[PDB]
């Protein structure tokens, strides 16, 4: 993809999804770019995207929140969803970090028996 000449922004890490509820998930990550202390003193913003696995192809949804984390809500129960956190500084940006798959809990519930 790139020999080295170029040098676009680098994607975040530690991208993980913490299933709390049927429509609640925690998306925390890290930015090796940040200085010693974990504090975004820069004027940037993070954009986390997420979509459904069915149908395979579906409009990719994204949000806007400047932080090293993100709490997704309004999702569907027992449904496969994607998650990716990237960094953008206006003109420059980084690819989509390791797409973490988070399967929420079942809402409907089991049947009598």
């Amino acid at each position: 993809g790139s020999s080295g000449s170029s040098g676009p922004m680098m994607p975040p890490v530690g991208v993980q999804a913490s299933i709390l509820s049927h429509d609640t998930i925690r998306i925390t990550w890290a930015d090796n770019s940040l200085p010693k202390h974990q504090k975004i003193t820069d004027s940037r913003y993070y954009t986390v995207r997420w979509k459904t696995n069915i149908p395979a192809n579906t409009k990719y949804k994204n949000a806007n929140a400047t932080t090293l984390s993100y709490l997704v809500t309004g999702l569907k129960p027992n449904t496969l969803y994607e998650f990716s956190v990237m960094v953008t500084k206006g003109r420059r940006s980084s690819t989509w970090s390791m797409t973490a798959h988070g399967t929420t809990f079942e809402l409907s519930g089991p049947s009598s028996g």
